[PDB]
């Protein structure tokens, strides 16, 4: 409350560290769906469905740019990805597991180096 706080967690590395997270998402071999954004002229229902599109190459966009306001925001676009790629497409088939394995791996690397 007003002058009372916890002591103070540095996160003055936060930005640097979630760069290396999403470079060791991006080189990734099942991270081919994720790179781009859905192209949505070429994969109905997809415009319609998935509220919030969000993809790898918009994520290092707006980290690159200071549009997360902390490390939260960033694994919210993260998760982002994984949430629309459920949504839209079956557990078994190539995508579906693709999504289920980065996510995994994102989750490791998050606890890893935050938690």
């Amino acid at each position: 409350s007003m002058s009372v706080k916890k002591p103070k967690r540095d996160d003055s590395k936060d930005l640097a560290l979630c760069s290396m997270i999403l470079t060791e998402m991006e080189t990734h071999e099942d991270a081919w769906p994720f790179l781009l954004p859905v192209n949505l002229k070429l994969v109905p229902g997809y415009k319609k469905v998935i509220k919030k599109p969000m993809d790898f190459s918009t994520i290092r966009e707006k980290l690159s740019s200071g549009q997360y306001p902390n490390l939260e925001t960033f694994a919210l676009d993260v998760r982002l990805v994984f949430d629309n790629c459920e949504t839209f497409n079956e557990d078994d088939s190539d995508i579906g597991r693709a999504g289920h394995n980065m996510r995994k791996y994102f989750e490791k690397k998050w606890t890893d180096t935050f938690k």
